[PDB]
């Protein structure tokens, strides 16, 4: 396995809930020396808190999908240390903001894809992530995204209204929060409903009033996303079935780009 020795802390990453993230340097069993970003909890909250993070790390860990971030290991002796790989570009809504000139439409239609792929492995395991948001997403290349590791100020504006209403969450509420991640990329990372309060939202879902279709949307994009939002929870897509029509998508936009 992974001894605290062969993990080096060189800066800080970022606050995350349980505690600091810090971007460091692993060294392998064969020698390689891997960036990583090593993820700590605040010597704190008795069991409870420190329960919750040990118990999230260990489903990280055994997650392994090429778009879901890769658990790289774990130090669980006080400081407890969850070793991750180290995205270099950073966060897809930040990233989005960046690089707004250059990305076209392939790459938002891409980065979409690979979310789903990664739903859809969830979905094959009856297992609901709550946080399908582009701040929640890491991008590991400029082709290549991978959804953070986020399954009480709820996301009220990503919420399906079963969600926002009952507090349930199914893999249907995933794919309503989906196709709102579909609109954050879509858009270059504009929040959704910003144009309202949280109190809000609901009452505007509610008279089935939904996000617009961003100016660089296509149509038959722009209509998948439509059917994510069905109120009906049984008549939202799966993801299994997303995946297909967002392949074929992906396939089009390429020609397209190409020719
Ligand atoms: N593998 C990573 N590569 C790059 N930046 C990362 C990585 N993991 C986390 N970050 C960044 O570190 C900061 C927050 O870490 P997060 O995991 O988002 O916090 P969190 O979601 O509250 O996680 P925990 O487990 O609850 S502390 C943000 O800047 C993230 O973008």
């Amino acid at each position: 396995g992974i001894a605290r020795e062969d993990v080096v802390l060189n800066r800080i990453l970022g606050e995350g809930f349980f505690g600091e993230v810090y971007e460091g340097v692993y060294t392998n069993h064969k020698g390689e020396k891997i960036n990583v970003a090593v993820k700590t909890c605040k010597k704190d909250c008795t069991l409870d808190n420190k329960e919750k993070f040990m118990s999230e790390a260990v489903i990280m860990k055994n997650l392994d999908h090429p778009h879901i971030v890769k658990l790289i290991g774990i130090i669980e002796e006080e400081p407890t240390w969850i070793i991750m790989e180290l995205y270099p570009y950073g966060e897809l809504g930040h990233y989005l903001e960046r690089n707004k000139n250059s990305l076209k439409v392939l790459t938002l239609v891409l980065y979409s894809l690979q979310i789903c792929k990664a739903m859809a492995y969830l979905e094959s395991i009856n297992c609901v992530h709550r946080d399908i948001a582009v701040r929640n997403i890491l991008v590991a290349s400029p082709e290549c995204v991978k959804l953070g590791d986020f399954g009480t100020r709820l996301p009220i504006k990503w919420m399906s209204p079963e969600s926002i209403n009952f507090r349930r969450f199914t893999t249907a509420s995933d794919v309503w929060m989906f196709a709102v991640c579909m609109w954050e990329i879509l858009s270059f990372g504009k929040q959704p409903f910003f144009w309202l309060e949280n109190k809000d939202v609901i009452g505007v879902l509610e008279k089935g009033d939904r996000l617009p279709k961003p100016d660089l949307c296509p149509p038959v994009l722009y209509t998948l996303m439509t059917r994510c939002w069905d109120y009906d929870p049984s008549d939202r897509p799966r993801f299994t079935e997303l995946v297909c029509s967002l392949s074929d998508v992906y396939q089009m936009e390429k020609d397209i780009a190409m020719e």
